[PDB]
């Protein structure tokens, strides 16, 4: 059970250098309306987005090997991988790299699909456990093993020593519950390569079947500056859920030593399941409800960072989804920003773009 800082590694931030950038490729019908079609062209078109500015691991099952390699372009590697859904920033190796065996590693975290047999989103994800180590057994890169519940939606960092979280995911009762924070914490030290930590209370309004994950609560916009999910109507239930972070983030200290400087980027509209789509999915009894009405989870913090690329979402609201543009072309002067359509489409099973997304750094020399 040796350690990442016994070896020299960390994890460094999204805006770091990437060799490529991994995403799965969506399947269940009891999670994906109309036997994953819509969200399939979603997937494909964020996979073809990020190849324009690097390149593009897609994997998908054997059963959906043949569909996914005719719907992707050449240009986008598509590989053979049996997963139990297409979420790979949270079953995906979390890769950390040394300054001076090679010159990257990835852990591969334990995982029980947000909260396990009895507070999860499925009942089987055999699958989903090996992953992590498939992923990294095809690139030859060395694994760390851990046998902690943890998924990289819930963890960012700066690359600079802060690690930004949430008590929602990390110390809730269906992740880790015979761990406290410091011994968590002290895990993430190790594993990361951080020295401090910056903890929200909560997860985003509606991101309660994954215990509200950070990423679409908040990230680093770039050292000593975090983009916050917003909204001032006092109304939506995610308005104390934001003025509450802020209150932490506006007396948080880096690790650095500087004041954490906050962006607002708001959310959409409220954005509700409906019908049409609620009766695509196939109730089986192996995953949770999908209902219309439902308020989805949704907000623009929830992109990637590829090189010099921004992969951010749209999700219909045309005011919202043109003011978090502006907002994310305002915060990252040296990259392309580019939206997804129907980013709705993936968020009707409660993620988005980060959510299917996992970078792999280019490796030091
Ligand atoms: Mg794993």
């Amino acid at each position: 059970r040796e350690s990442p800082a016994e070896h020299g590694y960390y994890m460094p931030a999204e805006w770091d250098s990437h060799a490529q950038t991994w995403i799965g490729w969506p399947e269940r019908q009891d999670n994906w309306r109309h036997n994953a079609l819509p969200a399939q062209r979603v997937f494909a078109g964020v996979a073809k987005a990020i190849s324009k500015f690097e390149p593009v691991t897609v994997c998908a099952s054997p059963a959906q090997w043949e569909n996914a390699r005719k719907q992707l372009p050449e240009d986008i590697r598509v590989v053979e991988m049996s997963m139990n859904d297409s979420w790979f920033r949270d079953s995906g190796p979390t890769f950390i790299v040394r300054k001076r065996n090679r010159n990257i590693a990835g852990i591969d975290w334990n995982f029980n699909a947000w909260g396990g047999a009895n507070d999860g989103c499925y009942n089987d994800w055999s699958h989903d456990l090996l992953v992590s180590r498939k992923i990294l057994a095809l690139e030859r890169i060395p694994r760390f093993q851990h046998s902690m519940i943890l998924e990289g939606g819930s963890i960012h960092v700066d690359g600079e020593g802060t690690c930004l979280v949430t008590e929602e995911c990390l110390l809730n009762k269906n992740r880790n519950p015979h761990m406290s924070k410091e011994q968590i914490e002290e895990e993430l030290k190790k594993y990361l390569g951080v020295q401090s930590f910056i903890w929200l209370p909560r997860g985003l309004y509606g991101d309660e079947d994954t215990n509200g994950h950070i990423d679409n609560m908040c990230c680093f916009a770039r050292p000593g500056v975090v983009l916050l999910s917003w909204t001032d109507d006092e109304t939506d239930p995610q308005y104390e859920r934001s003025v509450e972070a802020l209150s932490v983030l506006s007396n948080s200290i880096d690790a650095r030593g500087r004041k954490i400087q906050v962006i607002k980027l708001y959310i959409p509209e409220p954005l509700y399941m409906t019908e049409e789509e609620s009766s695509g999915i196939t109730q089986d009894g192996e995953a949770i409800p999908r209902l219309a009405g439902t308020r989805l989870a949704a907000s623009y913090v929830n992109f990637y960072i590829a090189n010099g690329g921004i992969i951010a979402p749209q999700f219909g609201d045309p005011i919202r989804d043109k003011e978090a543009i502006r907002v994310l072309s305002d915060t990252f002067p040296h990259h392309s920003v580019v939206g997804i359509e129907n980013a709705r489409e993936i968020v009707l099973a409660g993620g988005n773009i980060h959510c299917i997304t996992q970078q792999q750094p280019a490796e030091p020399t």
